[PDB]
């Protein structure tokens, strides 16, 4: 499950890295950091995509990518964080 | 069920382009664009309303889309993602 | 219980209005917005406190209001929204 | 519970004001301020990391942290705020 997760969240940040690098001219890096805080619906406060092919793939990428990145965070922290510290609780 | 909340999260966004277009003077991708992150909450990062109108609304549409949104954004990985990586799962 | 959350989320409101008007300087108006897309999660674009007062409130303000808000919205769509579409979808 | 979650809340703060202040060169409070912002997904407007360094650190920070910070806010209002508001809806 969690695996699974795990490469579908990679699968998804490696399309928009893609996506961003070529049409918005990002470099790889950013590509992925922007990516990332806009899945996350963190945001990044500097670059918003300039291109109306960026916008569009960006709208898409939004309502696409959030429920699978959430979903992988969620048991991220409840099936692997938790235990490390719930098990770690016990005296 | 993912076919209301599909038509009615078009409507939401249809009403935020029409606004931001309007009274903002954004270009209909541009405001497209701006309804969107705004209600998804990732939020952009170089525009934000400059009339007093545009600051009202957004605050309005705030908090009567982002329920909706995020409960479209909820089945469509639950009801219609999960399912075809589900049973895609099955040897 | 959404009368409650109503008046609650109003008070949290006009308190973050009230006090990025006097400390962050911001026309009443724009500290409503702010308060409003801060505790969204939505974050604004352009401003961000300017006065070390201002981040350590914002940052309280995040923490307390989060939940409050959220738990405002989450019934102004299940138990206000639904409803008049729920029944509206009854032939 | 809700004291666990506090610390470990107040323990990823930390190292995210550490790092912020010393790679990507911030004053202390506006390295803790971005933190937090970045963690509970509100954003910041104005600044984004400027190093590579600082870019996948924030990207790794993201996806370990929000999880905490959101179960942090989930007991805080529902084992902290709910209750000092229901029980003080009782006549
Ligand atoms: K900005
Ligand atoms: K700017
Ligand atoms: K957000
Ligand atoms: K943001
Ligand atoms: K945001
Ligand atoms: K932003």
């Amino acid at each position: 499950e969690f695996q699974v997760l795990f490469v579908l969240t990679i699968l998804t940040l490696i399309s928009g890295t893609i996506f961003y690098s070529t049409v918005e001219g990002l470099r790889p890096i950013d590509a992925l950091y922007f990516s990332v805080v806009t899945l996350t619906t963190v945001g990044d406060g500097n670059f918003s995509p300039q291109t109306d092919f960026g916008k569009i793939f960006t709208i898409l990428y939004i309502f696409i990518g959030i429920g699978l990145v959430f979903g992988f965070i969620h048991k991220l922290a409840v099936n692997v964080q938790l235990p490390s510290i719930l098990s770690n609780l016990v005296p």
